[PDB]
């Protein structure tokens, strides 16, 4: 659509990017759907790792989830200086999830090497019935409680391709 549009401007910026939230919260299926499907992923350092290096253009993202290998935290979050951007996804429909995921936000956001990054929280999966709207977002994760830095939240939904443009916009416009 016009998304399409935002796709390929968002493509040749040059940027680094983190794309951070719990398992299953949507990060790989909102990397296909903004790449159209068609991306190079690799392991960092390594295989074995699961952090990972999403290129595709000018683009780097540098994707993990919270809590897939507790022991590498440190390592992952130190990898994260310099983006422009932070961009923490939650499932904002699995509201049992909701606290221990503001929580590591929270901890992540009290690091000092990553004071100043901008954080887009994306609560994704809106298209399911009942799934926490923007305000209640802010509200149930505690949004306004970071004001060291520049923070928004949008709801989304990669399944249906709803507010996927507006993230864009966002991104787009944050590089350095
Ligand atoms: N209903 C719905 N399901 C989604 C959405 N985005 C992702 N999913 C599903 O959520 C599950 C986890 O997706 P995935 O991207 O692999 O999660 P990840 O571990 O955060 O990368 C998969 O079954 C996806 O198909 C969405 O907007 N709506």
């Amino acid at each position: 659509k016009l998304l399409d549009w935002f796709k390929a401007l968002f493509w040749k910026e040059e940027m680094e990017l983190t794309l951070v939230g719990l398992q299953y919260s949507g990060k790989t299926t909102f990397v296909n759907v903004i790449a159209s499907g068609q991306f190079n992923e690799d392991m960092i350092p390594t295989v074995g790792f699961n952090m990972r290096k999403i290129t595709k253009g000018n683009v780097t993202i540098k994707l993990w989830d919270i809590g897939g290998q507790p022991r590498f935290r440190s390592m992952w979050e130190r990898y994260c200086r310099g983006v422009s951007a932070i961009v923490y996804m939650v499932d904002a429909a699995d509201q049992e999830k909701i606290e221990a995921s503001k929580n590591e936000l929270h901890n992540l956001l009290d690091k000092p090497q990553l004071q100043g990054i901008p954080v887009l929280v994306l609560g994704n999966k809106r298209d399911l019935p009942g799934a926490l709207d923007e305000k209640e977002l802010i509200e149930k994760m505690n949004l306004s409680a970071i004001q060291d830095r520049e923070i928004c939240c949008y709801s989304i939904s990669c399944k249906e391709k709803d507010n996927i443009d507006i993230t864009l916009q966002w991104l787009i416009q944050h590089s350095r």
